[PDB]
């Protein structure tokens, strides 16, 4: 049997954070800890929420110490703030980094034996649900608001580790493009191809089944249709991306991804490479590696990405899907090589071992060896 | 902004009730009231759940007094059992009737100011969540396990009233075709076209948007592909129908349906007509009435119902969709006229007024007058 964890309550569309004060009142919560970063405070994005909260007379404190690729230290700092704040719920405002941080705080806060943070890794044997989380994405996106995974950086060990826990699922997600319009184009592009990577790896993952297939192929269609326009600054394209990134989550959270996420995590841990950029560069190279274990599914990808696949045989359609992703990466200004974003040749053997041992690699529809991952990094390295 | 209420946790596939004992233990519940009917006790379908529960050492009581089109009297009997049982949670085993009954008991049981049952009608202003509900459908189906609506019969007033409450959403749904194989073919057919009706009315409802559209058109595809085979007794067709009926719910619960449900509720209340059979007879007639306010959407329906649309104008495609539903109704043995299932000509004026006042009618993409609903019943009535 296949399990689906989803958000019990989700609000979709420009103005969706408009619903938050009434959700909080109907739930009887008394005080929020908002988990976010200095940038979203600075740019006035957190204020879009706190202004409404203040107008409704709802108490909030704020932790803004989250850094991209959130570390064990960030989780413990935020945990310390929550525990002294008196908060009875959490509001995650940000991308993956604040949202994963918020999941770790919420879990540890109702399961205090996990406050070392490392022991949460894998299928966390938590007894209690997370402190309730209201999740507000500001990137488009990691789909953190609807996934049961969160990823934390162990600095001492130089590795991103995955915590998977149904207890961490947010009680409400607010998917509101107003909260996303301030993303620089490069951030829209990087988080866009992240979303696309989720949808494409979810579509072809070992555990894929009819429902996740339907969700994933619709998310690829929405993302491929909207990203160029969103990066260009189109309003409706921004709103489409907010939805597409989410729908991808509904799928990949429940069945997994593959070697792209597997190979992107070591780059995060070694170099602090943004997750989306690492995914964007690796995606077409890994799709080429996977092509022969994906049945007719690349034909579907090619079609929804606007390639005329009528008549074109399966081998040509598989290549047109890989090329449509190369073309998207170029069109939205993602650098094409790992060397352009600070990766070192010398590190590839160690990166490849960490990629092979990454839990996300298990979902890849083609069995990867150390030497295959070594070769793949070398292919993404430089011309 | 658009809201989605879904199941936080759902298990899909043959053997899905296999997960119930683990879900109960993880949740720390002490004692279930199972809400069901004498038929599912008699046919040994309840035992498929209680045998696993007994093997896991889990306490259960049982209320088996639910009748099709569950009355106020059934809700109060079940309420009385729950309140004296000591149960801390509910397991709904059945079709719409036990599942809607279980939602009413769960709500009333944590919201004692609604125990008259009539006051729950509409957007019930409940303060408290329902007693937690684990939902196990045995028909394919009403999608009750995932909807926020429930429908109760006021015998004295001769009317089905709709209660809409996010507090009633089941904590976990187990969608397990093993629990559905015992349905007589006529019940598979009647609940099948119910599922199809939900998906088609959801697809064209006034509140329809991108997410519900994707869910609905995928559910029409699954249902139209599997129903004939399921009615014939095909195993995999049965499993497909279990999924399709659910996916339809994920949509229509969150945006609504239309005039088919609106006109079927009076038949329930006047005659105790099965819901699905009334939906099946009315569906193609209402679809023809709606055709011109459905954009390109009947062309989508025609395609996924296996009509060759390659070089077909939208007018012809709209008619082929109406005809594909007539053809399905014939092939699965649904009587074609309202007169064949015990409706009276003399009642049509009163039925039409009750249909017009039914809250479900509001979603219809074409504004219905009394005269239009009168005419529609007359069209479905006889040769
Ligand atoms: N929880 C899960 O299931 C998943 C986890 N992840 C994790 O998510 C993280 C990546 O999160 P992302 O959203 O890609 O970025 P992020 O949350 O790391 O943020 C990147 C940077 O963009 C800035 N930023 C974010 N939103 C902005 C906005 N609206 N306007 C202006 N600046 C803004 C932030 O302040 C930050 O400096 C990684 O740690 C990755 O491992 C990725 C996918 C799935
Ligand atoms: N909750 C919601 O949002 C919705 C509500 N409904 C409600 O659902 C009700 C109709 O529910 P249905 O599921 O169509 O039927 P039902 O639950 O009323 O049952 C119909 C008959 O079939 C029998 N049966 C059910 N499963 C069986 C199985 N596996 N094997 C043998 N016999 C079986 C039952 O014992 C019963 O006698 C109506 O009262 C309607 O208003 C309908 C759809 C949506
Ligand atoms: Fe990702
Ligand atoms: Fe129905």
């Amino acid at each position: 049997a296949n399990r689906m964890i989803l958000n019990e309550t989700a609000w979709f569309g420009r103005g969706a954070v408009g619903a938050l004060t009434d959700e909080v009142k109907r739930r009887g919560y008394q005080k929020a800890l908002i988990v976010t970063d200095k940038t979203l405070v600075q740019c006035g994005v957190v204020a879009k929420v706190t202004d409404k909260m203040d107008a409704a007379g709802l108490a909030w404190a704020i932790y803004d110490g989250v850094v991209p690729n959130p570390t064990i230290t960030v989780v413990k700092e935020g945990l310390g703030v929550f525990q002294n704040s008196g908060a009875d719920y959490l509001i995650a405002i940000g991308g993956g980094s604040p949202q994963d941080t918020c999941k770790a705080i919420g879990i540890i806060s109702n399961n205090p034996e996990f406050a070392d943070v490392r022991s949460l890794e894998g299928l966390s044997p938590t007894n209690k649900p997370s402190v309730p989380i209201l999740a507000i994405p500001t990137t488009a996106g990691t789909a953190a608001e609807v996934t049961i995974g969160y990823v934390i950086t162990d600095e001492e060990k130089r590795r991103k580790f995955v915590c998977v826990d149904p207890h961490d699922i947010p009680q409400v997600a607010f998917i509101d493009a107003d909260m996303m319009d301030g993303m620089p184009p490069a951030l829209k592009a990087a988080t866009g191809v992240d979303a696309l990577t989720h949808a494409i790896e979810g579509y072809i993952t070992r555990g894929a089944w009819a429902l996740t297939d339907a969700l994933h192929i619709k998310a690829i269609e929405i993302i491929a249709g909207a990203l160029r326009g969103s990066v260009a600054g189109d309003k409706d394209a921004g709103e489409e991306m907010a939805l597409g990134q989410y729908v991808a989550g509904m799928g990949f959270s429940n069945v997994g991804v593959g070697l792209v996420h597997g190979m992107a995590h070591p780059l995060g841990a070694f170099y602090n490479t943004p997750h989306g950029v690492a995914n964007a560069i690796l995606l077409p190279h890994v799709m080429r590696y996977n092509a022969d274990f994906t049945g007719e599914k690349y034909r579907d990808i090619a079609r929804v990405m606007g390639v005329k696949v009528e008549g074109m045989g399966l081998e040509e359609a598989r290549n047109a899907a890989v090329e449509a992703v190369f073309a998207l990466n170029r069109d939205v200004g993602i650098p094409p090589h790992l060397r352009d974003v600070g990766v070192r040749k010398e590190d590839i053997p160690a990166l490849a071992q960490a990629a092979l041992d990454d839990v996300c690699t298990g979902g890849n529809p083609r069995e990867a060896t150390l030497e295959d991952i070594v070769e793949l990094y070398h292919t993404a390295w430089t011309s």
